[PDB]
């Protein structure tokens, strides 16, 4: 529903009679998990060029050297197809362009646009300067093209050790733009990489790395998060110097800040590593991987995505848009079923013993989705909730001697309560009213309907009950001498054994979401639901809970 500017930007195009296709990227280091944040990214960037039948590239920005890679490749890769996107052609490496990049370094450095710095990293501070003092010139900014050439040929046959000396952009030290300050170019790591192994000792920078990639691939428009707008005019700076074969351009939005919520690579991997969660696939982590694995579906992330739009202004969005969009799309394409969470023993007095009825529930109250069969009987489960000796006011549910509706079945009547010895409820011996399927009791009211469950027949199963992880709106924010994790909902998970499903879900397979009535929206676990016993995450409640 909201405005993206970047479509805007795009149909400017269309109206203009231009008909080029547009080229974007998603181009993720490949050195962690995707977050809910990076849905933003993705959804910008492939639904970009899907909308207007172009391409967006997949990239894994891996200029680094690192062990790890192809976890994390592997990770990304699964999270967009999961979110239902496809990258045009091939994967892209920006270490495939180590052998360009190198050459147009070569190439700033005859123009006299790139020197060789010697300086450590302590006079490279100093020197750099601040935002209002200018920096100054390093001792190494006049040397010779030919002894530029001679250093960084040197610097690449590994001549050097790791620091010894770097490849600098020669442009302003006294510009207002930090960026512009002779950034390096080069340094010099003696470190095997994922892609190109020991071929390699010198890395290019973030800077000398992602416009010429850009270039190199074609794109039209390259966009980013605001974090990088100040970085444009080096981008801008290193495609008017150098014989690039593209010009892309460079387009900056605000990132999703959602509340609620942790995504920093560094607090996440304290939550996992001090067994805070279960792992980074978690259903309580903004992982992507735990937002899929606690049940929401591509759908619902990207409707949330459209509805919240692509700008250019900061600012926090509630996370209870995302709650809902997920409540929006399984309330309006998820089966409804009957779960009791905490199972109260019902006898019906006056079903006989060994005789069923088999109703049948539609699957879902608008759409054509079947039905599933229950078995009513003289044995059922409801929940212990919907029965109170000492009923609270307002209450609905059963009350002794009163009645209440079951769900496609019958109005019964709560006779006698059995306690044991502790004074426990463990039976409830109820009459039912055999003229009151489908139709009211002539005569009287009944205030209440709850669900409920065969005894024979009913799934054993255990139901995990997710909440957020957090219970304050801005986490990291912590009163003096505590930290984030004094932010922590104590109640975000509740593991119940014993629940008892209706037969139906006997069949649920891994993802298998479901309206359970009066409970909420689950799905059946993709790792732990095995054939005939899923296991149910709780994905969303009913209605929010927690305001805003
Ligand atoms: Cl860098």
């Amino acid at each position: 529903a909201a405005p993206n500017f970047l479509r805007q930007i795009v149909q400017a195009d269309l109206d203009a009679g231009k008909h080029a296709k547009i080229v974007t990227r998603f181009p993720p280091e490949p050195n962690g998990y995707l977050h809910i944040g990076h849905a933003k990214s993705i959804c910008l960037n492939f639904g970009l060029a899907q909308e207007f039948a172009g391409d967006c590239h997949l990239r894994f920005d891996d200029t680094n050297p690192a062990k790890e890679d192809q976890e994390y490749i592997d990770a990304i890769e699964a999270d967009i197809k999961w979110l239902g996107f496809q990258w045009s052609g091939e994967v892209c490496y920006a270490s495939n362009y180590f052998d360009q990049l190198h050459a147009w370094a070569v190439e700033l450095i005859k123009a006299g646009k790139a020197f060789v710095c010697d300086l450590g990293p302590e006079e490279m501070r100093e020197y750099r300067g601040t935002l209002t003092e200018p920096g100054r010139n390093s001792p190494y900014r006049d040397r010779s093209v030919e002894e530029n050439l001679d250093l960084f040929a040197r610097m690449k046959a590994g001549e050097f050790p790791d620091g010894a000396r770097s490849l600098r952009a020669k442009i302003d030290m006294g510009s207002p733009n930090m960026n512009l300050r002779d950034p390096i170019l080069y340094r010099i790591r003696h470190a095997h990489h994922h892609q190109t192994g020991d071929k390699w000792c010198i890395y290019p920078s973030y800077d000398f790395t992602h416009g010429q990639s850009d270039a190199i691939e074609g794109i039209t428009h390259s966009i980013c998060t605001l974090e990088f707008e100040d970085h444009r005019p080096l981008y801008e700076w290193f495609l008017a110097n150098l014989p690039v074969p593209a010009q892309p351009r460079q387009y900056e939005f605000s990132r999703l800040n959602l509340n609620y919520t942790v995504t920093s690579k560094r607090k996440l991997k304290q939550l996992v590593d001090e067994g805070h969660v279960s792992g980074w696939d978690d259903p309580r982590m903004s992982t992507l991987s735990g937002y899929r694995r606690r049940g929401y579906t591509p759908e619902s992330i990207r409707n949330f995505c459209e509805m919240i739009g692509v700008n250019r202004a900061s600012g926090v969005v509630d996370i209870g848009m995302l709650e809902f969009s997920i409540r929006d799309h399984l309330d309006a394409t998820a089966p409804r079923a009957m779960c009791v969470l905490k199972p109260l023993k019902v006898v019906i007095t006056n079903y006989p013993e060994g005789q069923v009825e088999n109703l049948e529930l539609p699957r879902h109250p608008k759409e054509d989705m079947g039905v599933r069969v229950l078995p009513f009987g003289r044995e059922l489960f409801i929940d212990a909730g919907d029965f109170e000796e000492v009923p609270p006011a307002g209450y609905k549910r059963l009350i002794p001697g009163g009645e209440v509706r079951l769900r496609g079945s019958y109005v019964i009547r709560a006779d006698e309560a059995i306690k044991d010895a502790d004074g426990n409820i463990v039976e409830l011996r109820c009459s039912y009213d055999p003229d009151t399927l489908g139709k009211n009791p002539e005569g009287r009211k009944v205030k209440g309907v709850i669900h409920w469950v065969p005894a024979e027949g009913s799934v054993e199963c255990e139901v995990r009950l997710y909440d957020r992880l957090f219970r304050s709106a801005n986490p990291e924010k912590a009163e003096e001498g505590g930290s984030f994790l004094d932010n922590i909902n104590a109640d975000s998970l509740q593991v119940l054994a014993g629940c008892r499903a209706e037969p139906s879900l006997g069949q649920a397979n891994p993802e298998d979401r479901f309206q359970f009535e009066r409970e909420g929206y689950f799905v059946a676990d993709l790792k732990d639901s095995r054939p005939g016993k899923p296991v149910f995450n709780r994905t969303v409640t009913l209605r929010d809970s927690w305001g805003q």
